[PDB]
Formats: structure tokens, C-alpha cells, sequence
């Protein structure tokens, strides 16, 4: 039995909360809490981000980010739970409209939660701009100011910074290093790595390695459209691993 | 992505925030939707029913009924999700102890919204008491004594109460029909059915024909262990069906 007929899904009552405590105007730990919870149940599970969507939880992340501007940690989980929607490419049409991408830009500056909103933005549009310069459609603002604010953002991160972040694989950002059709969403991505084996190498070295990252990243120091300030930060994250690998291998 | 390693789990995130609100004393909305949840995703899922037990819900519960005396759709929710785990006969071992016997008997009582926190209560019981004498261990209150409070209970309420329940399918309460073990659970399960005909005979009468529940109300009828009154209201049930 139960109070009401049908069945309660995860992500809708979630967003019952978040909709709840947004009418409250308070963004306390249960808000915080809510989105971190959409955040972690979106990792590499696209029924979720699909329900997420389809419950209009575009409008309830927009009247968040307009109604508590300087909760960072808020601002850190809902751009996460958003990179995880962005990796979905059948979704990603839904992020393609002038009012998402012109958010989407706008946090490329945002220093919450250290380069945490920053970053994750720059992933969603990385996944988009993966996408090529036709499918930005009707969208403003212009393609090449995005593209232009995702540089400077990506640039500006200390390469040794500390995060608050996990990954359980690699591959949707793998995925953006064998091609040239947005070198900046490839650049994104060699940052993502070097960053995570410099400051985690335990943590990330192994899953890069196991999941082919290597001859991906030697592909990316061969391809002529590959800038080279990429080309050496996967220079890097190459010699990186190969003594991660000599100093971690079993030779009995 | 995401922050933690760790994948979160729909039962488990509710009792979280069920947690946190009992550390600061107050049941508010989100405390009384947290528990209407997980009542509502333990219906007939025995996984989320397990989850709730392994990670600390009958302390949560027993220490929300404790904080909250007064909070009645809190008691119901949370005693409407203690009848789902009550449901699965696997884990009702680890609700037979004098701690969850006593407050189980002492709900039968209980007058909070209406009659929801006694009937449910009155359905956890009416499960444990199918699995027989045997079962009861050597937990206080004795057996015999749950048992009148349970009849007392079922005759105290109004067969046209108004109800803040609903039942996707009726199976787990007409497995209590066919039985000699517990007349005391099958009389639960036939008021149950009765009221539910009585008052909305548009969405039960067809649920309760579908499921088959027909030739086993008339087995009570005809049924050496079953109570006159059972017999009586098993027969109105009938009424009420065919008549629909």
C-alpha cells in the first residue's frame, strides 16, 4: 500500500524538494543536498537525465541560479548534473536554445567553488561544441565568442588545483580527443586529464591508462588542427602515466 | 560526473534527510513527504523494504514516533511503510522483538488520522501473526493478548471510515484469506476489503473481482475456522461486488 496512486521516481522527488525549497527562498543543506543527489544519480545514466528534462528541470535550475547568486556549492552541483545531461547526445538539442547557451557562457567566468562552475560549464559546451558549427542553428550568442570565453576560462585554471569532482570513467571525455572539429572541446578535455592524474595519480592514472587514453592522446600530438599548447599538455599527461606505469608494475 | 565515489540509492537519500530533520526537531513538510517516499516505493518492492531495514529505519522510526507524539500523518506514513516491509516474509524475523511488538500493540490504539495508524499498524501484525505461535519466539506482549487488541481494534472502526490509503493490487492482503493459522489476519484482511468496496466500490470492486478475490471470500464462507463475523462481512463484500 501507500498514500497515492503510482509510483515515486528518484529524480521527480528530488525535484519536488528543490521546488519546495525554492519556494522557501532558502538554499540550506536540503536544497544543496537535493541537486547533489540529481548530480550523482545522472553519472552515466541517461534515463535520469532524460526525467530530469521532462520534469522541466531546466526552469528549476534557472530560478535557482537567479534566486541564490552567490551559493556556490549550489551553483558547483546543478552545472554538474547539467555536464551530465550535455554528454547525452540526443539531449543535447534541448541545451541549444539563446537562453541556456548564454547562461552556459556567462559561468565560464564565475570564480564559485574555485574553477568547480567554471569548469563544469566549460564541459557542457565542450559536449555541444563537439557537435560542430551547424548545430548551433538560430542560437546567440555567437559561436565564436563561446568558443573564445571557453579558451580564456580553460587557461586561466591553476593545473594544480584541487577539486570537487569524481569520475568512474573516463570515456565521455575521451571521446572528445580524436578530432578536429573543436579543438577547444579537445583542449577542455586534455586540461580534464592532466589536471586529475597531476593532482590524483593514484586515482586517475590507472582508469586513463585501462581505458586507451594513451594512443588517444599520442593521436592528438599527430592531428594538424590540435593547437599546441594542447599537443604539450598531452605531452604531459603521456609522460605522466608512462612512469605512473613503470612505477606501478608488477615485474616478478 | 558527480561529487562522492559512491552511487546513492532512492530508500537510502530519503532517510538522510529523514535523519536530518530528526536532528533539528522538526517534522515539517519535508519530514512527512520523506517518509510518504519511501511508503511509497516499498509498496510491493521487497529490495527497497530490505534497504530501509539494513541501513537504521526502525531506530529512525522508533526515534520519529518518540520526538513527534503528536504528529499524525508522520505515524501513518511512517507505519503504512513498516506494513510493506511487514509484507515480506523474509524480514519480519527482525521485527519480532519486545521493542517493536510493544509499540506494534500499543498503535492498535492509536486514534491518529482517524483510523490509518491502528489499521496499519493492525496490518503489520495481521502479517506476523500468519506465520504462526511459533514465530512469536518468547517476545512480550504475550501472543494472546495482541490478538484481543487486534480484534478490539478491527471492531472499533467505522465501516464507512473515509481512508488515506491506496492499493495498487489487493495480493498481499487476500493471501491472508485462505488460511487457519491467524483468523485474527484474515479478519483484518476481509474488513480491509470491506471498506474499501463500501466506500469506493468504483476503483476496489473491479481491483478486488480481477484479482480473484470473489471465490476466496466465498471459501471464508464456508471456511470451519473462520469467525461468524468474518463470515458476515465476507459475504457483504460479495454483495457489494456483484451488485458493482
Amino acid at each position: 500500500g501507500k498514500l497515492h496512486v503510482g509510483k515515486m521516481g528518484f529524480v521527480v522527488t528530488m525535484l519536488k524538494l528543490i521546488q519546495k525549497k525554492l519556494l522557501d527562498k532558502t538554499c540550506d543543506q536540503v536544497m544543496e543536498f537535493s541537486w547533489s543527489a540529481l548530480w550523482n544519480i545522472t553519472d552515466e545514466t541517461p534515463d535520469n537525465c532524460e526525467m530530469f528534462l521532462n520534469f522541466n528541470g531546466m526552469k528549476l535550475f534557472l530560478d535557482c541560479l537567479k534566486e541564490f547568486p552567490e551559493k556556490q556549492e549550489l551553483h558547483r552541483n546543478m552545472l554538474g548534473l547539467l555536464g551530465n545531461v550535455a554528454e547525452v547526445k540526443e539531449l543535447r538539442p534541448q541545451l541549444m536554445t539563446s537562453q541556456f547557451i548564454s547562461v552556459f557562457s556567462n559561468l565560464l567566468e564565475s570564480k564559485a567553488d574555485g574553477i568547480e562552475v567554471s569548469y563544469n560549464a566549460c564541459g557542457v559546451l565542450s559536449h555541444i561544441m563537439f557537435d560542430g558549427p551547424e548545430a548551433w542553428g538560430v542560437c546567440e550568442p555567437q559561436r565564436e565568442e563561446v568558443e573564445e570565453r571557453m579558451w580564456a576560462a580553460i587557461q586561466s585554471w591553476d593545473i594544480n588545483s584541487r577539486r570537487n569532482i569524481n569520475y568512474r570513467s573516463f570515456e565521455p571525455i575521451l571521446r572528445l580527443l580524436p578530432q578536429g572539429i573543436s579543438p577547444v572541446s579537445q583542449h577542455w578535455a586534455t586540461w580534464a586529464l592532466y589536471n586529475l592524474v597531476s593532482v590524483y595519480p593514484d586515482k586517475y592514472c590507472p582508469l586513463l591508462i585501462k581505458e586507451g587514453g594513451m594512443p588517444l592522446l599520442r593521436d592528438i600530438i599527430k592531428m594538424a588542427t590540435a593547437r599546441q599548447e594542447t599537443k604539450e599538455m598531452a605531452r604531459k599527461v603521456i609522460e605522466h602515466c608512462s612512469n605512473f606505469k613503470e612505477e606501478n608494475m608488477d615485474t616478478s
